[PDB]
RNA sequence: GUUCGCGAAGUAACCCUUCGUGGACAUUUGGUCAAUUUGAAACAAUACAGAGAUGAUCAGCAGUUCCCCUGCAUAAGGAUGAACCGUUUUACAAAGAGAUUU
């Protein structure tokens, strides 16, 4: 019973807040960091695009 | 200051000197810049780790960059020079069926 979707199950198996205004400031800072960051080496992802401005609307 | 012209004194002196006068020669530099912190160099000092493929040990060459450094450099080197991996929802429909409000 050793049987080969039984072992890449179980490897399937295996592999598994906001206070103050300046905080939220630091939290922007990180977040748009990140984003420029993966918007500056890929500028053609258009998802990444559409989601840190869809951020930026939040 | 030098020179040219004139006058006045020494001085009833064409020598010389002094004083006064008009002209000419000569005509607008330097600073983007102030002398220790407070208009910005970076390394080094501490402490810990100690390299990209994966089971280990590695040669790399590349690409993107709103990262640069050493290099005379369009060569070459810098860990393959470094960050790359991270999140991840709508150009959104059409057909058919039943359960509900009127």
């Amino acid at each position: 019973h050793v049987s080969a979707e039984q072992i890449l199950r179980d490897v399937y198996k295996k592999g598994q807040d906001i206070l103050d205004l300046e905080e939220l400031r630091e939290y922007q800072r990180r977040k748009r960091t990140e984003y420029e960051g993966y918007l500056k080496r890929n500028r053609l992802d258009m998802g990444q695009w559409i989601r840190y401005a869809q951020f930026e609307i939040e």
